[PDB]
């Protein structure tokens, strides 16, 4: 029947689906276009037509695998979206709506109903599959009677009948919260359009609404930007995204009902875009130490999981106003044009969401200027993003602590993720592709880059810890630079090192010290392993004179130095040993596939080339130090060292700073509490992390206690010489 409930539908259709704004003259709708065709087509050919069948789809066969389930349901999704596209040649035809209400019916008989029980993952049962029905109905609504439609959405109310927990026919359900909340709402809000039922609409939305309070422990957003999921893990890039993205979704739709959300409620989504989501934003990339697990994803590399991002944030433009939308606007559209590497349209999956897009970059009046350098500290969840716009590059560290796990492995994805946060860092150059094109199967998970490990063997089958100490956070003094620490401690009490990171702006000193080993495997710090480019060859310097590289590790004792040069000066990468060091370096090709870090992915074989460098610490009490000097030529980079000769103050098991003698700036990590005295210049007087101005002969201090999660007052743990 047609009411206000189907008028929201019609809404939600032009969203999810967009077929009222398709133009067969707009080449990027045409090709979504034809993306769907085929994709109905290829299910058409290839369902089931026999009676009796036991299955829809041979390869989505076994019902007692929950995905089967999703996959299925998600195929006729397709089928509505093209029996009401105009366009389509699927258009009203008779075939599709009849196989797409059999499937309906047959599924509803044998394989999900109210009377089964969930076998899997819940997250099929509850999430997934409710939500391809839902749109499914939504789409051919004009072809089912409400008396199909709630009889098609009854099994939804039996595992879904709480907006406020999720696997509720479990015998362990849980609080919805987050990016879980946002699809409770994709679910519930619909389906209880779908069935003009008021109260599940009505409280749906209010569960909603837990979403944009900040929290200071948790799972949630946190002030600082962090965003924790899954009880204790670093989850902005995968689980945010299904947060941003779906709320975007449903908002316009959830605004037009008899229960719209209070506007100074949702002011909190501006946060989540400056504070949390736009840092995590180079070139293009949405970076992988935010998104969890979903980086053994072949399908979801760092630039497509940045769309999720940026669609979502496109969408909360157009429905804000003024100022507030332009700024948005803005902000998407630097990000989109400065990614060379991606086209952000391989990920807009909506013709409105193309229309979108399109009309911004098009737009004159919408303002796309570079955007300018920052340095976000995210201490609530253990990582740093930090960004150089004049010498343009990203630099992102990856840490946890006694506050958030390590590394998660669950549902048999991200297997090898072992020390994805051991002091992991990324580097955001040139070379934007970096990071994909296969990195996460092809890269040697023993040796992530800046990680110190023993080499033991490690089990596909571990998972995820948190770390003994709570002495692992960020000292923040401008937007570019800052002091990081962590208290490591490796995954079987084996091994330790003070690590530390002097974020300089133009620069990061990488200290570490108290290195121990009480195991009989070999230890190591990776300073490096950077996957190559078959079209960019580096030409390697080692005391800036040209080395070749090969396959088998070659041992270089007495190094000062080491640069990686490229035809461009955006990719070149400069290493400066402020005391001569003994590394080892090699440049091999590595092959591994997509299912050997995740159980559902492909089995196909990947290969890239990668350059190695490693520091071995063979005794108790060894240490390393050195400064990363990206995107400066060789002759600069020459003289940079040089200037940084003495830049190191101290590197030991109590004391570890850098000085930046150009800026006037001292990075500074001190593990206990005697008085230290820093260049004959000052003194600082507490356990906890540094950054220091000094501009004559005043001093900016910035302190950061990481194990209370506090600063202090001047006086406390600053001083001042004479
Ligand atoms: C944040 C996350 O990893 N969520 C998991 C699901 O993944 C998301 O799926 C969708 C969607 O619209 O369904 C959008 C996101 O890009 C993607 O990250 C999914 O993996 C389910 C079920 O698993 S599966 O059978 O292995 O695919 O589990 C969620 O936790």
């Amino acid at each position: 029947v047609k009411d206000t409930y189907t008028d929201r539908l019609d809404d939600w259709n032009g969203i999810i689906a967009g077929n009222q704004y398709y133009d067969s003259k707009n080449d990027q709708m045409a090709k979504l276009n034809q993306e769907l065709e085929g994709k109905v087509a290829d299910s058409l050919s290839s369902i089931s037509s026999q009676a009796d069948r036991i299955y829809l789809w041979e390869k989505f066969s076994n019902y007692k695998t929950s995905a089967n389930l999703t996959a299925t349901y998600r195929k006729l999704e397709e089928m509505a979206k093209q029996v009401t596209n105009p366009s389509s040649r699927y258009y009203q035809d008779e075939t599709v709506v009849r196989t797409v209400r059999d499937s309906m019916e047959w599924m509803h008989k044998h394989v999900y109903n109210s009377e089964k029980s969930i076998v899997g993952n819940w997250w099929d049962y509850e999430i997934g599959t409710p939500r391809a029905i839902n749109n499914t109905l939504s789409l051919m609504k004009e072809y089912f009677s409400d008396e199909e439609i709630k009889k098609y959405t009854d099994v939804i109310e039996k595992f879904v009948p709480d907006p406020e927990h999720f696997r509720k026919t479990t015998d362990n359900p849980f609080k919805a919260l987050g990016g879980n909340l946002v699809d409770m709402g994709r679910v519930k809000v619909i389906a209880g359009l779908l069935r003009k039922d008021d109260q599940e609409i009505s409280s749906t939305i209010r569960s909603i609404e837990q979403v944009f309070k900040l929290v200071d422990q948790g799972e949630g957003f946190y002030q600082d930007g962090s965003y924790i999921d899954h009880t204790n893990v670093a989850y902005t890039g995968a689980f945010g995204n299904v947060l941003i993205d779906g709320l975007s979704q449903l908002l316009p739709v959830i605004q037009k009902t008899k229960n719209p959300i209070d506007k100074d409620k949702m002011q909190t989504m501006y946060h989540w875009i400056d504070k949390s989501f736009a840092p995590l934003l180079v070139n293009g990339e949405l970076m992988d130490m935010s998104r969890g697990r979903s980086i053994s994803r072949a399908n979801s590399e760092g630039h497509v999981a940045a769309v999720e991002v940026l669609r979502g944030i496109h969408r909360i433009a157009d429905m804000s106003e003024g100022e507030t939308k332009q700024r948005l606007q803005s902000l998407v559209k630097t990000i989109v044009q400065s990614d060379s590497y991606y086209d952000v349209f391989k990920n807009l999956k909506t013709y409105k969401d193309i229309s979108l897009m399109q009309s911004l970059l098009s737009d004159a009046g919408v303002a796309s200027v570079p955007r300018t350098s920052y340095l976000s500290a995210f201490n609530k969840m253990d990582k740093t993003a930090m960004y150089n716009a004049e010498k343009g590059f990203g630099f992102g560290l990856s840490l946890f602590s006694s506050r958030t796990l390590n590394y998660e492995h669950m549902n048999k994805e991200n297997k090898r993720g072992w020390y994805t946060s051991d002091g992991m860092f990324y580097l955001y150059n040139g070379d934007l592709s970096h990071y994909s094109d296969g990195y996460w199967p092809t890269v040697n998970p023993y040796k992530m880059p800046g990680t110190t490990e023993t080499d033991a063997k490690r089990a596909d089958s571990d998972t995820g810890k948190v770390l003994p100490s709570a002495f692992v956070g960020t000292s923040k003094l401008d937007d570019a630079n800052a002091t990081a620490t962590m208290d490591f401690t490796n995954w079987n009490q084996t091994l330790t090192a003070h690590k530390s990171w002097f974020m300089l702006k133009d620069k990061i000193a990488f200290l570490g010290s108290n290195i121990q080993n009480t195991s009989t495997d070999t230890a190591a710090t990776t300073i490096d392993q950077r996957k190559l480019e078959s079209s960019n060859p580096y030409k390697v310097y080692v005391n800036d004179k040209e080395a070749s590289l090969t396959e088998q590790e070659k041992d270089y004792p007495e190094t000062q130095s080491v640069f990686l040069e490229s035809s461009d000066s955006k990719k070149n990468i400069g290493y400066f040993f402020f005391k001569k060091s003994s590394i080892s370096m090699s440049k091999a090709l590595q092959k591994g596939a997509w299912k050997d870090i995740n159980e559902g992915q492909s089995d196909k074989e990947v290969e890239n080339e990668f350059l190695t460098i490693s520091q071995a610490h063979k005794q108790n009490g060894d240490s390393y130090g050195y400064m990363l000097i990206p995107n400066v030529d060789r002759a600069t980079f020459n003289q940079m060292i040089k200037e940084l000769e003495s830049s190191l103050i101290e590197n030991n098991e109590t004391l570890q700073s850098v000085y930046d003698a150009k800026q006037g700036v001292w990075g500074i990590v001190k593990y206990d509490d005697s008085v230290s005295t820093i260049s004959n210049q000052f003194q600082v007087l507490k356990r906890g992390v540094y950054t220091i101005r000094k501009e004559g002969d005043e001093y900016k201090i910035a302190y950061y206690n990481p194990e209370t999660q506090e600063s202090a007052p001047d006086q406390e743990v600053f001083k001042k010489l004479e």
